[PDB]
């Protein structure tokens, strides 16, 4: 029926229902580190997550989202290549069936085990819905995950996945601190792009962190136990929910470091 990541409804078919899939600023893209332009005018990133208020976690059929209360400036992002304040609304992951694939963005063609997306919207627009109608309405912070040592801050998420195994399930998920998922450095690459899932809107200013965070094999294995299907339907493991790199076209990737 509708979109997914299968052979019959995967990324290569999306253009039929969403023509913008073939647009001019689609994501993700491969980050060529030797062609990326170091820009000295880029400001440091400012991440203020101390007053964050997580609310719920849900399995939407294509991934699982952890939602936040965005009714006030509680968890915001500013600085870097951004003008204005951006509010955190939710975060989700993309992962593979094996450790050698899973990330959407790649660095010099290298694929990571998973990629975390922290989604924020420009407050000047009032709400998320109005933000997705503007070229600068969203800011997404992307973080690569590699397999190695366990990430303590990620365990609370891993432990709740059992309760939201199938499509449609949700669970209260309060008091989660996002700061536990940030790498040590905030050096980044930035370029103008889009959401990586339908409707594939081109409203995103991407901020991809250079430093990946490490998670254990046992932790990523938990992600692989989720289901695409709803309860009672035949089981389809939620794996490889990532979109392949898209043509950079008329865009330049800028680096905050050299
Ligand atoms: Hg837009
Ligand atoms: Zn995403």
């Amino acid at each position: 029926h509708h979109w997914g990541y299968g052979k019959h409804n995967g990324p290569e078919h999306w253009h039929k229902d969403f023509p913008i899939a073939k647009g001019e600023r689609q994501s993700p893209v491969d980050i060529d580190t030797h062609t990326a332009k170091y820009d000295p005018s880029l400001k440091p990133l400012s991440v203020s997550y101390d007053q964050a208020t997580s609310l719920r976690i849900l399995n939407n059929g294509h991934t699982f989202n952890v939602e936040f209360d965005d009714s006030q400036d509680k968890a915001v992002l500013k600085g870097g290549p951004l003008d204005g304040t951006y509010r955190l609304i939710q975060f989700h992951f993309h992962w593979g069936s094996l450790d050698g694939q899973g990330s959407e963005h790649t660095v010099d063609k290298k694929k990571y085990a998973a990629e975390l997306h922290l989604v924020h919207w420009n407050t000047k627009y009032g709400d998320f819905g109005k933000a997705v109608q503007q070229p600068d309405g969203l800011a997404v912070l992307g973080i690569f995950l590699k397999v190695g040592s366990a990430k303590p801050g990620l365990q609370k998420v891993v432990d709740v996945l059992d309760s939201i195994k199938t499509k449609g399930k949700s669970a209260d998920f309060t008091n989660f601190d996002p700061r536990g998922l940030l790498p040590e450095s905030l050096d980044y690459w930035t370029y103008p792009g889009s959401l990586t899932t339908p409707p594939l809107l081109e409203c995103v200013t991407w901020i991809v962190l250079k430093e990946p965070i490490s998670v254990s094999s046992e932790q990523v294995l938990k992600f692989r136990k989720l289901n695409f299907n709803g309860e009672g339907e035949p089981e389809e493991l939620m794996v490889d929910n990532w979109r392949p790199a898209q043509p950079l076209k008329n865009r330049q990737i800028k680096a905050s470091f050299k």
